[PDB]
């Protein structure tokens, strides 16, 4: 529709997901908000428009269409009003600061330990699979009461509601391009709910500390608990974003280091920069690169845009993060670049829930990882591929260390 984007046309949704940053630069210079024909979506990315969307007063939380046809309904990231309010008081106990901070170090060091003993005197691994991944979902897991979940069932599942949670691509006529790739989520859930249902079976007759237990009962009247069809969407959230992102910041943090090696020194050197070195790895490539959503509830006027009532608008973070009005050079991942605000955690009523969590698991696990190898260096005969629209991360990152 627009015309002097008519270049638009022709971006495919292959080329977003093996890299999308060519062309948001492009729409960061061209068109802060413009609509993408095969996300079938207007697109913010810039971050002064990703902040404008996620925290104005006529927008509200929408889910992306694929994330809807994964997830269904009430996903705490696609609703409003009462019960958006209820799901946030739903999930919000554990994660609170002063309550992480009781046991965040007995949950996340041990399991760090457990993984990094199987491989820390091999002089090489790939730390995805091996280290980063594996941390991200048995500390979540233990958490949430699926400890007798295996890591490598948790991982699988996160990856297949990875795709198909970003299964976005539409055709000539706006309808998904590509419906069989919602099956593996279909699966996932199901495989999900085989697993999880017993459990939610006896929560609700014998609670206990686990998270599920508590968003069955916390704030409940006596006896009586919340539907499982009413909190299954956040759990299906829950196994997707919260299991993969820590592990994605991680290794992004990993991977940019390695790229300034004079910078992995110093935080090897001195650990108490780990949480700036992740800030940075978040900044540089966001785990939720474009997950997210808000539509108009009213006629709006964004970037220059005049958007109707109704009108969804993709919330592109990860290029938001990119923005040279506020960056210099932010393709570099640079430790020592200034502490200044980032769109990595999102921003309003629907910014993550998790953030002081996750950014606790992912500094204790680097911690343990560079205490235990402090020599590791990144395997250059390897190339690191990042891979992800809705999600990006890196897909393996070998390394070696001298043993
Ligand atoms: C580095 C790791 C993580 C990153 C980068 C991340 C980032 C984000 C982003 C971008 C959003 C969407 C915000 C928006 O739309 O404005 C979000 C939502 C959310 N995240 Fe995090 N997340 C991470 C880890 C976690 C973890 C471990 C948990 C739970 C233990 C969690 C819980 C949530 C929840 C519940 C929401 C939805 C909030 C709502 O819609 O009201 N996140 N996260
Ligand atoms: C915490 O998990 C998520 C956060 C934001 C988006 C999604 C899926 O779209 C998630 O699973």
């Amino acid at each position: 529709e627009r015309p002097d984007l008519a270049w638009l046309d022709e971006v495919t949704m292959t080329q977003l997901e093996r890299n999308p940053y060519e062309v948001y630069e492009r729409l960061r210079a061209e068109a802060p908000l413009a609509f993408v024909p095969v996300l079938g979506s207007y697109v913010a990315s810039t971050a002064e428009v990703c902040r404008e969307v996620a925290t104005s007063p006529d927008f509200e939380a929408v889910i992306t269409p694929a994330g809807g046809r994964t997830f269904g309904h009430p996903a705490i990231i696609g609703v409003n009003g009462d019960i958006h309010a209820d799901l946030r008081s739903m999930v919000e106990p554990a994660l609170q600061p002063a309550e992480v901070d009781r046991w965040i170090d007995d949950l996340v060091r041990p399991i760090a330990r457990r993984y990094l003993e199987r491989f820390e005197n091999d002089g090489h691994a790939e730390l995805v699979a091996q280290y980063c991944e594996p941390v991200s979902v048995r500390s979540l897991g233990d958490l949430l009461g699926l400890q007798e979940v295996d890591s490598d069932k948790l991982r699988e599942w996160f990856a297949k509601l990875n795709r198909s949670v970003t299964n976005a691509a539409v055709d000539e006529n706006g309808e998904f391009a590509n419906p069989e790739g919602f099956a593996e989520g279909d699966q996932a859930k199901a495989e999900i709910r085989a697993v999880v249902d017993p459990l939610i079976d006896k929560w609700i007759e014998h609670p206990d500390d686990s998270a599920i237990s508590h968003w069955l009962h916390d704030g409940m009247p006596p006896g009586q608990t919340r539907d499982r069809e009413y909190i299954y969407p956040t759990i299906y959230v829950y196994l997707l974003g919260a299991m993969q992102e820590p592990g994605h910041g991680m290794a992004s943090t990993l991977v940019g280091l390695f790229s300034r090696p004079e910078q992995l020194e110093e935080v090897v050197d001195d650990p108490t920069l780990i949480p700036r070195a992740i800030a940075e790895g978040l900044r540089w490539t966001s785990p939720i690169w474009s997950a997210t959503a808000r539509i108009s509830t009213k006629p709006v006027t964004i970037a220059g845009v005049d958007l109707p009532a109704g009108t969804p608008v993709m919330l592109s973070y990860g290029s938001a993060n990119h923005d040279t009005g506020k960056y210099e050079a932010p393709s570099q991942y640079d430790l020592h670049r200034p502490p200044l605000p980032h769109l990595a955690f999102g921003a309003g009523n629907h910014a993550c829930a998790g953030i002081y969590f996750a950014n606790h698991v992912m500094r204790i696990a680097l911690e343990e990882l560079f205490e235990a190898i402090p020599n590791l260096e990144r395997d250059t005969r390897e190339g690191v591929e990042f891979w992800g629209w809705g999600f990006r991360g890196p897909t393996s990152l070998h390394v070696t260390w001298e043993v």
